């Protein structure tokens, strides 16, 4: 039996992932003012590219779902590429339509499609995608895969932090009061697959607190975790966080994801996040 995985572009997958868990990425689009589209397509450079243009750019782009028939073209290669089981991982059914789309399409192929709702977004969602891969590479069944991943969901040993530095960005987009202070940061979370600030603070370091602070409300200090740094071009920003982690958690695995461009239209250029998997709570 033959797996392919596949996630949305907003599971901002770290690029090695994508060959080594043979994890597939489908875009989202982003639609400019003036009736541009592009697509959030997970290739570094024009991840790089898009970072320039909407640095500098007049205005904020709005975003939208795959379609049905985007969903059933990528689900078709994969029934001419001899897989038996396509396993979809979507972000929030409430952040978007795309968990709907997926499961349209699912209904309009042979293939067996399975989709499952995550009820995240950004770096949160590869580590659910990463952990069927092992259990799928250790002989288990996809009904195996599914009832764990929900158990696991259910204990929310996936959780998503981050904070931005201009809330415009996030009220622009729709999914989320905070006004205008100099140097202030917003901390989120995600919590039942909603957006929820929880804490405003003044500059880097008290937002980097504020996300582990957050995170141990439910996860004592010197748990196992594994990690995945999401950042929306600034890398300084997410290895500050990831280093001021380790003074707490046992971290086994970490790796560094830019956020694509639709998260970033949503986060703005600036945002430094995690996607946190618990393994052990001490
Ligand atoms: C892992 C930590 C970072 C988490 C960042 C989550 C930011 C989510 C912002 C809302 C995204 C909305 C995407 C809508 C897509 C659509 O148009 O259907």
């Amino acid at each position: 039996m033959k797996v392919k995985i596949l996630v949305d572009s907003t599971a901002d997958v770290p690029f090695s992932w994508m060959e080594k868990y043979d994890i597939d990425s489908i875009p989202l689009y982003v639609v400019w003012e003036d009736g541009r589209s592009e697509p959030d397509e997970r290739e570094p450079e024009e991840i790089m590219n898009f970072y320039k243009r909407i640095r500098e750019a007049g205005s904020v782009p709005k975003t939208s779902q795959p379609s049905v028939e985007d969903f059933k073209k990528r689900y078709l290669k994969y029934k001419e590429e001899d897989y038996d089981v396509v396993l979809v991982l979507t972000l929030s059914s409430k952040l978007s339509g795309t968990y709907n789309s997926a499961v349209l399409a699912s209904k309009e192929v042979d293939i067996p499609v399975y989709v499952v709702d995550t009820l995240l977004a950004s770096g949160a969602i590869p580590l659910p995608a990463r952990v069927a891969r092992e259990m799928l590479e250790n002989g288990a069944t996809i009904e195996e895969v599914l009832k764990k991943l929900d158990e696991r969901m259910k204990n929310k040993d996936f959780k998503a932090i981050f904070y931005v530095s201009n809330f415009d960005y996030l009220v622009k987009g729709g999914r989320v009061f905070v006004g205008n202070l100099l140097k202030i940061r917003v901390c989120l979370h995600i919590e039942n697959g909603e957006l929820i600030p929880y804490r405003k603070v003044r500059g880097d370091k008290k937002a980097i607190e504020a996300l582990i602070e957050k995170l141990r409300e439910d996860t004592p200090e010197g748990s196992k975790l594994r990690v995945i740094g999401v950042h929306a071009d600034n890398e300084a920003g997410v290895v500050e966080l990831l280093n001021t982690l380790r003074k707490s958690y046992e971290v086994v695995d970490e790796i560094i994801s830019p956020m694509g461009k639709v998260i970033t239209t949503h986060v703005g250029p600036g945002t430094v996040g995690f996607g946190i998997e618990v393994l052990e709570r001490k």
